[PDB]
């Protein structure tokens, strides 16, 4: 509702009580941020669940072979444990933010330029050996404090094939099949497995992924669950279509988590406002439309869900604002209309306003609709 106010959220009902019962509620914060007094209370006060938004990467953890860097996630790791939060691990492979020493052979060159099959093969299993040493350096490590993890991230291609990321072409499917049965092998049967990736409703894309998760299942390798980022907009995908689509996994006995949730502005490609103060009123009021109905359609299928995780903690920081371009016509007026006539394009300058709650840590009319009863 409108009419409730602009309170600070440090004072509004804790959103994670409200869901406790259905879902843990999450947020993907940064190591800086334990440093702020106003998030360490915003986590405090509202979620019981946390994932590292960037420290726990590939090439945030193993930027070199043999150089391991944990301080950052230990810190993360730290703070949960500290004040009884769930952790998820994201992610222990993945296409963005993998160091490049990955896929070099032994002189050093791009393991995707061999020609020879035998070099070729090669290059795989050691490709394949690097992961298990990956996964395993950081599973014993973390086995008994982080429960669930993105063992996998974005692996499906949108074109509904899988991803032909240097791992697919230098490994094969194999690279996929080995990081879940590395990380079951030194986590045991306690973690859970999870593969992660965005649009997990729009086809070709989310029976691809139900093909692939459905045969490695049929093959015995472990993987508990699928997660869905969630980069939504306000009105796509629709509700009819995402509870589809936790339907569908849930019937394979996968559990589901909403992984990166953040409800956008704009739409694609984003024509953003340049700032927070020039978003108008009635923005906020679809968005809060559509969180209401997003979280209800959570709430009905709460027991095929088991987390739901935001994308960041309040409106000051998310990396939506790095796709918030903003279109300048002619005249230098901002343009936001997704058709009309425009001049130049500004990357990544602009404002997005994607969670329940606002940059000055006050509720936003999302807050209200997602923690009443209606
Ligand atoms: O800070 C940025 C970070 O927020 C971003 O994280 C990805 C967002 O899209 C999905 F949810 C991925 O799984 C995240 O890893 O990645 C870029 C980084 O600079
Ligand atoms: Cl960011
Ligand atoms: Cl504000
Ligand atoms: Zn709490
Ligand atoms: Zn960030
Ligand atoms: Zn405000
Ligand atoms: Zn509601």
């Amino acid at each position: 509702y409108a009419k409730k106010p602009h309170i600070s959220a440090l004072n509004a009902p804790q959103l994670d009580q409200r869901y406790k019962n259905e879902f843990t509620i999450g947020a993907a914060v940064e190591p800086y941020q334990l440093q702020n007094e106003k998030d360490v209370q915003m986590l405090k006060r509202h979620f019981n669940s946390i994932v590292a938004e960037n420290v726990m990467k590939p090439i945030s953890i193993q930027p070199e072979e043999g150089k391991f860097n944990f301080e950052q996630a230990d810190r993360i790791v730290k703070f949960a444990k500290a004040n009884g939060m769930d952790i998820r691990f994201h992610t222990l492979v993945w296409h963005s933010q993998v160091p490049q020493w990955f896929f070099l052979d032994k002189e050093g060159k791009p393991m995707v330029n061999e020609t020879d099959p035998v070099k070729r093969e090669q290059n795989k299993q050691l490709l394949l050996k690097r992961l298990e040493t990956h996964i395993k350096t950081i599973v014993e490590r973390y086995k008994d404090d982080i429960k669930y993890w993105d063992v996998v991230n974005e692996v499906v291609g949108d074109d509904g094939k899988l991803r032909n990321s240097p791992w697919y072409q230098i490994a094969g499917i194999d690279y996929i099949k080995v990081a879940f049965q590395a990380a079951r092998k030194y986590g045991g049967d306690n973690i859970k497995l999870y593969m992660n990736d965005y649009n997990t409703e729009v086809e070709p894309k989310r029976t691809a992924l139900y093909n692939l998760v459905k045969q490695l299942k049929e093959e015995g390798v472990p993987i508990d669950g699928i997660g869905h980022q969630s980069h939504i907009a306000i009105g796509a995908p629709s509700e009819a279509e995402i509870e589809k689509t936790i339907n569908m996994f849930a019937a394979l006995g996968l559990d589901n988590q909403i992984t990166g949730l953040d409800v956008s502005m704009y739409g694609w490609p984003p024509r953003a406002y340049p700032t927070y103060d020039a978003i108008p009123k009635q923005k906020f009021l679809d968005q809060a439309a559509r969180y209401d109905r997003l979280f209800k359609l959570y709430e009905k299928l709460s027991d095929k869900i088991s987390n739901v995780t935001f994308w960041g903690i309040a409106d000051n920081h998310t990396w939506l604002d790095s796709r918030a371009d903003v279109y300048y016509d002619a005249n230098g007026n901002v343009v936001v209309d997704p058709n009309a006539p425009y001049a130049k394009v500004e990357k990544g300058k602009g404002k997005d306003a994607p969670f329940v709650f606002g940059p000055d840590y006050k509720v936003k009319p999302a807050y209200w609709a997602i923690i009443d009863h209606k």
